[PDB]
């Protein structure tokens, strides 16, 4: 219990450190890889192991004269490195190692002095998130540390720390009465989904390769529905918020709709919380949840429910008709969408009801791939309850021995090509902007060897205004079209961050933990892969040229955006 | 250079901690294996690695209202363990102090227990640490297990010295003579100092050599004028010798001549006053009237005579009773020389013999092999990376990472080759060896233990109930007196040298990173003692006591220096 608290604080601190390094120190030039002139306050065991220095010193000198010291295993331009000591703070006095909360307080105040703007809400989110990770580790600390990597659902239920470059990755504002553990994947939550009986004249159903009834069937068994009615499902927390609304109370009172309780399919929430998994079912069920997670209430709007159908259609056409220009793309289909609103509702009431009741079927790819062969990428490259990258033991078990350098380099090569070739082919050949971050990527493997990196989530897919746009029919509603369109520039900036900083930085760090020498080798292979992709490309790709040539890389901010700034630039690995 | 200093400061402190734990904490019961209730002051990374604790908490409650905290890899009755954190002090919240103040505070607590201060020890601790820094600075770039690859390198590779001594590298001669020119750790070489002396004043012991051959062993005698010979000594010893008005007077009157550093160029070995020459048949061992790690490293006249007698005895026991000697391998010491003026009279002649005393030890490396012979203290010491050099040494030789059983098997071979000869000597013949790490040399064949060669006769004793038989009637009373030990006196010293000085460090170095091996190694020692007992040709009730778990005698290194009884404590048995 003390151990779990100490594990959770170390993880939280490393999360915040990552943010400070990427979003401020590196781009503003506050970082130096040097020893302080005076070390008074730092014990020798912090930076010295009896033989040599514990890696490399890192100095961060902030404009309010707070200095931070930590030992790191490498110099990395993207600010990806393992922290080899406790963090030491010195103000304009001696070095101290404060407790978790006093340190977070001091560090945040420094960032606020840079940004100009203070944020007291964020400080409590950071503390709450750490407290939640503590209970997570305490709950899960009995099992093998690499158990999240053995089963697909376990990988969705095994992202103990969340986004590893985020100030408060487990911040969640649940409705007042609930508590954090109840609907948390990290506590292996299961629940029967909530159901409503609703009249079919209020239904809006998008279907690709399915009939509207097959889509309904996918969300809920329709047997309880009376004639003229269908059954729809909802997150049980969402259902309770839904029913707090007087419009819903009225409909219930007039028997227009019917509350069927938690009588839906028993499902398990995935890492994204509002998407549910069922083992022997053909679909994931993604519903609306009006809960603020990582400081954001993400709703699926009506126009987002509309563009899902269009994007699913697009991907099916591209997979069928344009395979030679998709770089081996493998993506999960989203062939069904449902929402409900009263037939005679006005526009604004109709938009509200459809946002509340919105539901999306995603292809359950496990049925094809096997649960023991599919791992969500974020968990794959995450740390276990012992704070070690889980992938190291996962790989050793599969290969039959402790992987040497050569085997890790080979594995990285097979992984990265299967991520980069599909994503960059979609973007440059077709103007399709994927969101290939760790949560939206799934490794399919054979005895540990990468086979596919399956891509997920049409919700964030965009189409470029100079190319991807042509897949939108002139007949589509303007708000849906606006919802889809990015500029080429917007697309590439997002791709830059997602592919290299969000995704492959974490992959390389996780693989190279005790072997920092491997990082530049792995990045050098990325550079060469990008060259090979560029020759493979059909349409022109000057952005790819610039990347290859060493142009600085766009980095999305997670802390700096909260003190506002949404992007910074990080120097290239080559 | 900052690196080298921090290495030396870590090694020094650990040595100091070894003394505190062995001499005060364990015997007096001030040591507990448990966590402090309040740990404000100790940073998480000192005791928590990210997953679980860094070994086991060690707390020491010092009667002066002080508390020590350190993480350790094992509980050990003999106070042998690897320290896995920095040391924290509480007096107030926990503190990690810099080397100098930290040493001051540990020493004051020990001075409190003893009730006596020793500020000269304190300065000596610092001086030792500062030399160790220069040493690691000088040698810190080589391969860490280099010292175990060759005999001379092994003598020159004891960077940190005695591991359970507060100031192991403090060599206290006049500073203007230098340190590094005499330091084995700097691969020092030097011509021995020589004097021309009249033959009428020589005192020469010789077994199986002529007196002339003995003289030749020390120095080329062709430069000697008629009626004279050449004797050699440590250049430092020569400078100290010539301070004395008696030596000044002989020089003045031309009774003797200062020949300067004109002698054989040789290399000091780890003991400082014994010199090595690869292509010569003998080590040269001189008197050094200087205090190095507790003792003054000179030999009195009766000890010069003792050496001769012991060497002669070993020749006789090998000639007749070899199969009662447990497979003994011993470096012969067949030549001893000293000088004093023929007309001096006893007090002056004893003084002169002490100063000019020299001993020839057979250069065994020549029968055993340079790449095959390793001084034991170095074998089980730490390299410049503060890791036990033996680990990579064994891995290199065994062509693979040694599994537990392989480590146990190696230990079993080593341990038997050390115990069998020493115990057979003690119990069959009343002969008390001094088998500590520096008097012990492993001869190995591709890492496999073949023999543990034993050396140094100056400390060898004979028991008053058995060893006495080998003392002839014609032998001077003072020589007889110096050799004689009670049976109990002899067993107590052997206990320390074998189990606490030697095998405890053998096991600790071997079981680094695998503390669960230590009790298994100690069990093997108990079994080997039972086996050796069966082979013994005389009663051995002391071995029954030991095997049954009797507390073990322990020579002190810090306590004896704070004391004006205090030379030994007792530690519990590891079985």
């Amino acid at each position: 219990d003390v151990l779990s608290r100490m594990i959770s604080e170390k993880a939280a601190l490393h999360g915040l450190l990552n943010c400070l390094i990427k979003e401020f120190a590196i781009p503003e030039g506050y970082l130096r890889y040097e020893w302080p002139d005076e070390m008074k306050g730092i014990p020798p065991g912090a930076y010295f192991d009896g033989a040599d220095w514990k890696g490399i010193p890192m100095m961060i000198g902030l404009p309010d004269q707070l200095q931070l010291f930590v030992m790191v295993d490498r110099r990395d331009t993207f600010g990806s490195q393992h922290y080899l000591s406790d963090v030491y703070l010195r103000q304009a006095g001696d070095w101290q190692c404060p407790d978790f909360e006093p340190l977070v307080a001091r560090l945040l105040a420094a960032c606020e002095h840079i940004a100009g703007r203070k944020n007291p809400e964020l400080y409590e989110q950071i503390l709450q998130s750490q407290r939640l990770v503590s209970a997570i580790v305490s709950h899960n600390g009995r099992q093998r540390a690499d158990a999240p990597l053995q089963h697909y659902l376990q990988s969705e239920q095994g992202l103990w720390f969340g986004h590893p470059s985020h100030p408060a990755p487990k911040a969640r504002l649940w409705p007042a009465h609930l508590g954090q553990e109840q609907w948390a994947p990290e506590f292996q939550a299961r629940a029967a989904l909530h159901q409503f009986e609703v009249p079919v004249d209020g239904l809006h159903i998008g279907a690709n390769g399915l009939t509207p009834q097959q889509v309904l069937d996918g969300f809920a068994d329709q047997q309880p529905a009376s004639p003229g009615h269908a059954i729809i499902c909802m997150h049980p927390v969402q259902a309770q918020l839904f029913m707090q609304d007087a419009r819903v109370q009225q409909l219930l009172r007039d028997n227009v709709i019917r509350d069927l309780g938690q009588s839906g399919r028993v499902a398990s929430p995935t890492a994204s919380i509002r998407t549910w998994f069922i083992d022997d079912h053909d679909y994931f069920i993604k519903g609306s949840l009006n809960v603020r997670i990582t400081n954001c209430v993400r709703k699926n709007a009506w126009y987002e429910l509309e563009s899902t159908v269009l994007i699913d259609r697009l991907f099916r056409q591209l997979l069928d008709q344009h395979a030679d220009t998709l770089g081996g793309l493998v993506a999960a289909a989203e062939p069904g969408v449902v929402s409900w609103s009263p037939a005679a509702a006005g526009e604004l009431d109709s938009h509200w009801f459809r946002e509340q009741t919105g539901g999306i079927l995603r292809e359950n790819f496990c049925r094809r791939t096997g649960a023991e062969r599919s791992i969500m990428a974020g968990t794959l490259f995450a740390r276990g309850v012992d704070l070690q990258p889980m992938i190291q033991t996962f790989l050793r078990t599969h290969y039959g021995e402790a992987l040497d350098d050569n085997a890790l380099l080979y594995w990285f090569d097979d992984y990265q090509t299967r991520l980069l070739r599909p994503v960059l082919s979609l973007f440059f050949n077709h103007g399709v902007v994927m969101e290939p971050h760790l949560q939206n990527s799934v490794l399919v493997h054979q005895q540990g060897r990468p086979q596919q990196v399956l891509l997920r989530d049409f919700e964030g897919v965009k189409l470029t205004d100079d190319l991807g746009i042509r897949y939108i029919d002139d007949d589509i509603h303007p708000r849906v079209r606006q919802s889809l369109l990015y500029s080429r520039e917007q697309g590439w900036n997002r791709i830059m961050y997602c592919l290299f900083i969000n995704h492959l930085s974490e992959t390389i760090l996780a693989l190279s933990q005790g072997r920092p020498q491997l990082a530049p080798l792995m990045w050098r292979r990325v550079q060469q892969q990008l060259r090979a992709i560029q020759g493979e490309l059909k349409q022109p790709s000057p952005e790819l040229d610039a990347l290859i040539a060493g142009h600085p890389v766009a980095c999305k901010t997670n802390l700096k955006v909260r003190l506002a700034a949404s992007y910074v630039r990080l120097p290239s690995p080559w």
